[PDB]
């Protein structure tokens, strides 16, 4: 059975880290749904790349659950993420039920609005750290990606590709991540 | 005086090939136009992501001249940019003013079907390699960028920020290409 991926796309978001995870998934064959934090309208991405969801997000919420929540970066996307109560209630949900949560760059900030996986060791982008690390409630990284069990974050841009990779070796294993990996040409 | 990008998308370009570049290029502050092949209506990708495009092909084209020409790969869109009398037209008018032109992963097939550029050393995606050199007009490379004067191209999607790079560096210099690297939290 093919794994689930919902992408929450909102307004601001790093245009880069949305793309990247949405493709590298869809190319280890999980089923990936782009949901639109706003509505079912294009989303504005941080360098003005206009993206069309496949869904509102309170439509793709009616067909979960998914195997992985996955929050883009872009402050500006984060801080709407951080800010929605739809989001509160799916990650809570999420981590109730044991599923993956993985986010990027600014992105794993709207963890911390939410008070999701405390106690977990996570990265950030570096000029997000600080907003991160307020109360010490995380411990921090500088891996590239970092993984401590169901919380997987990474950097930034440049770490989109490890960070979708890790995703796909979660969900389909290792094989599955090389398989993929190769045709990327990666460095 | 502000550089100026033409980025033209077709239905099944390669998404990742298309929002780096995009983005970089407007982290450097080039003046970035997404031009849509068909029209102004939105481009679905080769993995399914859905772009708007800022602008028809046709009206991007009455903006111009560009600075820089940029050919997306993917399959499938690489092919729509081949069969493209438009695209065909742009090329010509590019090459002709000794504007640079800019192509990765599938994408370098569009400039020989368009018979631009010949003995040039380029790169492509290494499965697009023996359509491009078909009749040996161009010299293979395995660089992940090739440029050869002012034909600048490179290999697949983990390639696509090192093609971006080059171009920002083409465009506005080494300094600024390097401060633009530096926040992507590249490896």
């Amino acid at each position: 059975a093919s794994k689930r991926a919902l992408v929450i796309l909102a307004k601001g978001a790093e245009e880069m880290e949305t793309v990247i995870p949405v493709d590298v998934m869809r190319r280890a064959g999980i089923k990936v749904t782009v949901a639109g934090l706003a509505g079912k309208d294009p989303v504005q991405c941080s360098r003005d790349v206009v993206i069309c969801p496949d869904a509102s997000l309170e439509d793709a919420k009616k067909e979960g659950p998914y195997d992985v929540v996955v929050l883009p970066g872009g402050n500006l996307g984060a801080q709407n993420l951080s800010e929605s109560a739809a989001v509160k209630e799916i990650l809570k949900e999420q981590e109730n039920r044991k599923g993956l949560i993985a986010a990027i760059c600014a992105g794993p900030t709207a963890l911390l609005a939410h008070e999701i996986g405390f106690g977990s060791k996570v990265t950030t982008h570096p000029l997000a750290k600080d907003k991160m690390m307020n109360g010490g409630h995380y411990t921090y990284s500088e891996n590239r990606v970092e993984k401590d069990g169901l919380i997987l974050t990474s950097r930034g841009p440049g770490t989109s590709f490890e960070f979708a990779l890790a995703i796909v070796e979660a969900l389909n294993g290792k094989e599955v991540a090389a398989q993929v990996k190769a045709p990327l040409v990666l460095k």
